[PDB]
Formats: C-alpha cells, structure tokens, sequence
C-alpha cells in the first residue's frame, strides 16, 4: 500500500457551519448584512480596533521588547491582571495563558479528564450553547456529552424548572458547562437568585462547574456587574473552572489572549494542577503568542489605559442596545406577525430571534447573513442594516 | 465525594526539563554562560530582535489594521509564501494543503494528528531519531501514538551519523510507517545526513512506502542558506514522496514568542486536497478556532517585500556566520588546551546546538560551575561571546581531566 493510497482513504470533514456561513457573507455581493460571527463593528459597519488597543500598540513598540520565547504557562503579568477581573487573592487559584477563550475551554476539558473518568462521567452543555462545545468537549476526550434544558423558545426565557431538574437528575459529579454571562446563542442569563439557586445545587449534587466567560461585560454594559456568578460560586466555595477569552471585550480576536483558571484551596495540589496545566500545553504548543497578552496587560493594568477601556466597552454595549431599539421599532412599524421584545431584552452581542430554519435561509437568500438557528449579530448592524434586517425579517415571517 | 476530594486526587507531572533548566541558569549569579534553551544570541549575549522585524512592527503598525477573526487555517498570504521558502518557486506549491499553525511545536501536534486520520496510531510505529528533541516523544503520545520507536542516527563513539543503522532501522521497520526527520539543523546533534544519504534516505522511503514527517525548524542554520538548507525536503519532494512538513519561524526570523509556523503535505492526488484540509480545519477548530496573528503578519511582510526580504536573508546569514564563529573559537582553544579526545565535532556540527560528548558527571560538573549545557552535553552555541565560548572550552578541560 503506498502513502497516496492512504491519503485517497482519509475522510472528509463538514465545513465548520459558522465560519463557512461567514465566508458566505463576504463574499457576497449587492446590498447585505454579514451578521454571522459575533465580532463588534462601529456605527459605519466597519472592523473595529479599539482606540485603547491602538494607543497600547504604540506604547509596546516604543519599550523596544524582545520576542524570547514566554514561560509554557504564558506572561504572568498578563494571567495576573486578567483574573482580577474576573474574580476582582491570587493564592488561591491557579491560572495559565491559553489560545483565547477556545484554548481554555480545550485545555479545562482536558484537563478535566485527570480528574473525571471522561469514559463515562457526563457533561453537560446548555440547549441550545455555542456550537463548537461540542466538538472541543469530544476531541478532549468526552465520551458521554449531555445537556441541560436552558431556553424556551415559545417564551424566550429560561425554562428554569427544567433546568434545575437536569442537574438534579445528574449523576452526583458532572461535569457543567456553564455561561458565565451573556448566554450565547440566547443572550437570556439567569437572575442573580436564579445563580444562587443553581450554586446550591452545584454545591449538593458535587458537580463541577466550569464557566465559559467570552462576553464579560456585554450583559450589562459593565465588568464587575457581569462577573456576579463567577464571583458568587466562588463565596460558595466552588472549585470554580473558568475559560476566559479577550477577544469580544477588548476586541482582540486575531491575537488569541485568555486564561484557564481553577479556584482550590490547597497549595500542594494546586502546584500539582498547574504541573499537569503545563505538561498539556508543552505537548501541543510549547508557549502560547505574547502579543494579545502583552496589549491586555497593558490595558488592564495602565490606569488611564485601564479606564478608557471600560468606557470603551460601556458605548459598545450602548451602540448595541440602540441597533436592538432600531431593528424593535421598525419590525412594530411593519407590524411584523408576532411578539419581537426579545430583540430589546436579549443581552450580549446578539439576538435570537426564533424564526424558522426555512425563514433564516430565506434571509440569508436575501443577503442577510444570520444563523439557521436564528441567531443575529446585532453588533454587527448599522442604522440602516439594522432597518433592512427589519424588513427581511417581515417578509421572510409573511 | 466531593469536588475538592476529586481534585486532591489529580497527579503531578514533572516539570520540563529543558525550560526548567533554563529558568535555573537565567537565575544564576556570577560569571555564567547560559547554553540550555535553543536561542539566537547576538555577540554580547544579548536576544535579538532581528532589524529586519523590527522594521516590520512599524510598517505593520502604519497599516492602522484590525483584529478580526484569521481564517480556521490562518491567514492565507503567510502560508503562501512560508510554503515557497521551503519549496521554492516550483510545481510543488499547486500540489500542497497548509494551513498556519502555533509555530513549529504547533505543527508537530497537528500533523501526528492529522497522520491519526490515515494511519492506524494503535499500531503503526511512528519512529524518532535516537536521540532527538525533546520534546518530540511528548507531543507524538499526546497526539495518540501508542507504538513510537527509535531509528539509529547518532553515534557518540564516532560523533557522526550511524548511517548503516538507520538505513537498517528504516529497513526493519513495517511497510507504511511514520518517520520524523529533522530537514536541517538536527537537534540535539547538530549532525545532519550529507546529500549523499538523503538521496539514500528517500530510496528507503519510497522503497518501503513510508510516511515522512519533517521538521522544519532551524532553515537557515545549517549553512546560513535558505536554499541550500531545503536541499531534503526539495529532493523528497522532487523524488514523488508525499512529504509532510512542520515550519517554524521562531529560530530564523526571531519569532519565538509570536508563534508563526506551517504544516503542509505534498500530494499525490490533487483532487484529496480539499478533503485533507477539511480534516486540518477540524482538528484546528476543536482545539484552538483560529491561529494568532501578528507573527504571521509580521513574517508575510517580511517574506513578501522585496527590501526586507534581500535584507532578512542577509542578516540570517550573518547569524549563522557567528555561530560558526562561536564554534571555532571554543575549537581553537580545545586544541590550545590539549584536551584529551577529538574535538572536531564542535566546528563539523552545525545549526545552534553542539552535542559535546561528555558524560552525565560532566555535564553536571559543568551546570555547576556556571557553564549551563544539559545533561546529555547539549550547548547552545548561538548563546555564546567570544569570552563565554573560551570559558566553556576551559570548563569542558576542566571536566575531561578531573571528572
């Protein structure tokens, strides 16, 4: 047998559906609206650099810094700041740099599988969740992948009773994966009673819980507001896992900056995790990239730098919240069939907009790029896309 | 049981050997020569941001541009023209599937799982070099090889290649399975195969319907030449083998902390392209959605303009040309010093690393004293001055005679 007829046997691969679709959307021709990947642009629907991040690339040129290799575990400064935000003492967690939110979840699942039998142990992922959970949880070893009953569809809330049943029914010691905020694809998130609620259960079943934290600070428009649950587990007690990403809040997304972290009280074992944290790394990429850490850190500990970014990040959330108000009144103006205040009370980057997979690809026919499943970046809109996703929406519904 | 008692179960791993070494020697006070990590070092020991890139921060930074989301396989101009250094201009570059990776560590990973889709990783043997980097056997398992085997390749007796038990480990092998070849600049040796045999090494490959793997780290050191150092991957190419190939930027542009690599594959069938690339993506997305940026950028631009470009292969080849400076300094001296043995090795190996023979004892003896090379003898020897490389020839004279 020779290698080209090894090679004829591999087998193939499905495109990956968001990326593809996205592709789909630039590429297209003729008046549209590329609202697939949730990626902020500005009020002229351009990509969107922040001007802290601009102002940080300057300043990192002009300290003349070398590019040698970074520890395995990444920039500490950078790991330092970037779970202070989250959690607002370092001692008692242990932290490493990953490729962005992704890494995290990757490395969490595998790491994960050191102390969980991932043969048989279930875990569990919200319906609907961001797609690629998946196929990350799977490739880390994940055997048994369930889920938990999250969204309502017909009443685009929580169907909490359901919720709160699929984790009392679990095995004691699952594994959940739970959004930190910003629930994508809903962008409907437990209250703060409802966290404490499901903290509890956590906490009597003895499940882990690993965080899934890629929108800190578009739930609310304000960074220490959207860190409630994070924060309320961990004065529970919880041995908190927690994937962080920096590239929707910084908007950082080609440079790949997050952390993975674990809340534990020992310090002998917690010198353990990150033993086997690097090992993991080692054998994939030696050492993650330095420049996204080097921009965040700079950000996040800069004390101008630092409030300006907030500031940033708060008239992002606003522009989103107008592009919501403009895509709302307009669908009242049609009087589009149906109830559309889920458009207004949807957080996050997106909406979800419950219309039908025959109805989203009419809209994506029509040069509307949305989801199959419905889902809609509103970041991602202008005033006058916002107006003809309206009108797509109406005609698609019609 | 809960959640605590679960993870006071977990076990511990043993820390890197050669990045805690080097955290070791970096902190070490007095007159001290760091040789652990494989980095470039200007003529006062000093890392080096190549001119060459850093001309490229600035032109990139004037370009205002943004940080959106890189394709799954990376950003498409670097691949391009990172294929083509190793290559060349050529029929090759229709016939290839690449994708970015995180450097050349990335690539490995990737690539022996990419290799896990067309081979059997229960079973096949996927062979390393005895000995080889470290860190090979690592990411080999990691990425689900459970029979990894050695190929016969360096011979401390002789400090040259055992070429006879390679070819027969080639031989002895099954039909179809794995190889990793260093392409340029073996590490940990610095002993490469002549021309000679790899032409011989390609035969056995073809013959025996094995699947290569290169790895691509150091293009440029071994002679200073981009061109000349492809000579093995162009000639497997050329010869109709199926080559698989790992590229890092880290070594010959300085690109260490931004993470710029490739793996592509020549193929046979032109048309399983699409359908090798679609599994790339897979694996990609699954692990890491999308590659970073800026290495990428700051190589493509680097690569691509002209001036930059004459301006880069000069400067390389004058890094190399200190190197070889380096190693005919501590030559010079073992001579002078009459140590016992041969010493030849040190000016006939090339790339950063001399494999210096010594004993475990010795090389302990020699980390002791402030002269940081493993364990197993290996010198950075791009770490060197001209004063450290004449300390670390009279500390190897120190440990032949009295260890």
């Amino acid at each position: 047998m020779t290698t080209a007829e090894r090679w004829q046997k591999i087998q193939a691969q499905a495109p990956d559906v968001i990326f593809d679709l996205a592709k789909r959307a630039a590429a297209a021709k003729g008046p549209k609206a590329n609202l697939v990947i949730g990626a902020y642009r500005d009020e002229q629907g351009r990509p969107y650099p922040l001007r802290v991040v601009r102002k940080a690339e300057q300043l990192l040129l002009d300290m003349n810094l070398d590019y040698e290799y970074l520890p395995i575990s990444g920039y500490q400064p950078f790991i330092d700041e970037a779970v202070k935000i989250i959690y607002g003492e370092l001692e008692n967690l242990v932290a490493v740099q990953t490729l962005s939110g992704t890494g995290a979840v990757s490395l969490g699942a595998k790491l994960l599988t050191r102390v969980f039998d991932a043969e048989t142990t279930p875990i569990y992922l919200s319906d609907p969740t961001w797609p690629n959970h998946y196929g990350v949880v799977k490739a880390a070893g994940w055997k048994n992948i369930c889920t938990y009953a999250y969204y309502d569809p017909k009443t685009v809330s929580l169907n909490f009773e359901g919720m709160k049943k699929d984790i009392l029914a679990a095995p004691d010691g699952s594994v959940f994966i739970l959004h930190q905020c910003a629930h994508n694809p809903t962008g409907v998130d437990p209250s703060q009673e409802q966290w404490n609620e499901i903290a509890s259960l956590m906490l009597a079943k003895h499940h882990q819980v690993f965080f899934d934290s890629a929108y800190q600070g578009y739930a609310s428009g304000s960074l220490d507001t959207d860190a409630y649950a994070a924060r309320l587990f961990a004065r529970r007690g919880i041995e908190v896992l927690l994937a962080q990403s920096f590239s929707k809040n910084m908007g950082l997304y080609s440079e790949r900056a997050g952390t993975l972290s674990l809340l534990l009280k020992d310090k002998t074992k917690r010198a353990d995790v990150k033993s086997v944290m690097d090992s993991l790394i080692r054998e994939e990429y030696t050492c993650p990239p330095a420049h996204g850490a080097r921009l965040a850190h700079l950000i996040l500990s800069n004390n101008e730098l630092r409030k300006e970014w907030e500031a940033e990040l708060s008239a992002m959330a606003e522009r989103i919240r107008t592009m919501r108000r403009t895509v709302y009144d307009e669908l009242l103006r049609l009087q589009t069939p149906g109830s559309w205040e889920h458009v207004i009370n949807q957080i996050g980057m997106f909406s979800f907009l419950g219309l039908s997979k025959a109805q989203c690809e009419y809209c994506q026919n029509h040069n509307i790029f949305i989801t199959v499943s419905g889902r809609a970046n509103m970041a991602g809109l202008t005033h006058e896309t916002a107006l003809m996703l309206a009108q797509t929406i109406n005609d698609a519904v019609r």
